[PDB]
């Protein structure tokens, strides 16, 4: 139930976003990164990625 992320969420569309607006989805993307460190359940992998977050 994301919620945020609803369907209508793509209205965003609409809203016409500026730019740095989606800069700031680096910290989003941040924390997502550190938590792709479960694809390297699989061996590794995305734990590679992890890297560029240091």
């Amino acid at each position: 139930r994301i919620y945020k992320g609803v369907i209508q969420a793509i209205q965003k569309s609409d809203e016409g976003h500026p730019f740095r607006a989606y800069l700031e989805s680096e910290v989003a993307i941040s924390e997502e990164l550190v938590q792709k460190y479960s694809n390297s359940a699989l061996g590794h992998v995305n734990c590679t990625i992890k890297e560029l977050r240091r």
